[PDB]
DNA sequence: GGGGTCCT
DNA sequence: AGGACCC
């Protein structure tokens, strides 16, 4: 019934770097964060470089790999919002997923375009891009026609993104978010594909690991592996009763639906972010004097970002990670502090954060943090 | 890794 | 405050 598109930018961070320094769009490029190559351009993947590879592995496997540092997300974040703002011009309800993916519900727009078409030009309606599984099109099938118009809009989207932002990316068009997202990566990079309904099963069964289904992550997949469940079909087939009584009703019914390619979740308007955070990770921080300096650094950046935003946060959170998950402490931001932008908001915010710090770190007893993070949320 | 979302 | 998910 619905016509949903999923847009997915090509090697996002690397693409941004290649644009900032066009002297790089010729070379294999990797974006580095500490010891990780979080992503690389397609010249690099040709040479054996994979996403999230160790710089050691990447170096050895590709000594001519140019590395740029991508620990500061400022520019990626800015381009990211330019992308969704551009998509919002097509339809106001755009849902972000991470920095480089967006869903848009095109069905109202598709409907509008059809109501305007004439008889002799419905003939006549064509696909833009790939048709998944080379499935043949039936122009008399109104579902095929709607999905085809979807593909046309999707191509207008990719064209605008290139023309206005210089950004290249993939699109997937299908009847729900799950399927749009699975199909958008079938032809990469910088291409698009549309999923006709009779090819839905082929798409879901094309997956080789149950983790490949968006919504099934490390923990959930590990549990399923424990239950003898490894293929999509194993999950499709497993006893709903037993599944429920091992993962709970909510998860069980949702992921089991997902395994059939069913996903009724609406595309949601993401809008402005609901939180701003900054982190730094390190081998060791073992003194409060360090912690405070670290935190002042993080807080400085955040205050810059809150500044531009316009809205004001009403709670602060401090996150740590002890040597060998994470722990957090939050509290509301005093009413008087919330009026800042010209004054000196630093010293009182660091005072609050340090109270939070000592609340979860015994400073009289040696400690070994390996991450510090500050988060502003409850924006108003 | 350096972010972000929602649910319990 | 933690846990799970997504990138
Ligand atoms: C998965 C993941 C992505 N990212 C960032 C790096 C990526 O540039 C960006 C989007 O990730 P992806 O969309 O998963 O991959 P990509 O856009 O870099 O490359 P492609 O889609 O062509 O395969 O998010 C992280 O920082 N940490 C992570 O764990
Ligand atoms: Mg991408
Ligand atoms: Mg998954």
């Amino acid at each position: 019934s619905r016509v949903i598109v999923h847009v997915d930018l090509d090697c996002f961070y690397a693409q941004v770097e290649m644009i900032s320094n066009p002297e790089l769009k010729d070379k294999p490029l990797g974006v580095q964060q500490k010891y990780l190559v979080v992503t690389c351009n397609y010249e690099a993947r040709k040479l054996g470089v994979k996403k999230l590879m160790n710089v050691r592995d990447a170096k050895e496997k590709c000594p001519q790999l140019v590395l740029v540092n991508g620990e500061d997300l400022t520019r990626y974040r800015e381009m990211s919002y330019k992308v969704t703002e551009l998509l919002e011009e097509f339809s106001p309800v755009v849902e972000r997923l991470g920095f480089d993916e967006n869903f848009v519900d095109l069905t109202e727009m598709v409907e509008k375009r059809l109501q305007q078409l004439q008889s002799d030009e419905l003939s006549a309606v064509t696909v833009s891009g790939h048709v998944y599984n080379n499935q043949s099109i039936n122009l008399l099938d109104v579902l095929h026609i709607r999905l085809l118009v979807g593909s046309q809009i999707a191509a207008e989207m990719r064209e605008a993104m290139y023309n206005q932002l210089g950004l290249t990316g993939c699109a997937g068009v299908a009847s729900n978010k799950l399927l749009a997202k699975l199909v958008s990566g079938v032809f990469k990079p910088n291409q698009q594909t549309v999923l006709l309904p009779e090819s839905c099963q082929h798409l879901i069964h094309s997956l080789n690991h149950i983790k490949e289904i968006p919504g099934i992550g490390y923990k959930t997949a590990k549990c399923l592996e424990a239950l003898g469940i490894n293929s999509v079909r194993d999950l499709q087939t497993f006893s709903p009763k037993i599944l429920e009584k091992e993962l709970g009703i909510s998860v069980a019914q949702r992921i089991q639906k997902l395994s059939f390619g069913e996903d009724n979740s609406p595309v949601i308007l993401s809008g402005p972010p609901q939180s701003f955070s900054e982190e730094d990770s390190f081998k060791k921080c073992s003194s409060e004097v360090e912690a405070k300096n670290k935190i002042e650094e993080l807080l400085a950046s955040l205050l810059n970002r809150v500044c531009q935003d316009g809205r004001k946060p009403h709670t602060v959170r401090l996150i740590i990670r002890r040597y060998s998950g994470r722990e957090s402490r939050q509290c509301p931001i005093p009413s008087h502090v919330i009026q800042k932008l010209n004054y000196d908001v630093m010293t009182p915010m660091v005072d609050i954060l340090m109270k939070l710090f000592r609340n979860m770190v015994n400073v009289k007893m040696p400690f070994h943090l390996t991450l510090l993070s500050v988060c502003f949320c409850n924006l108003k």
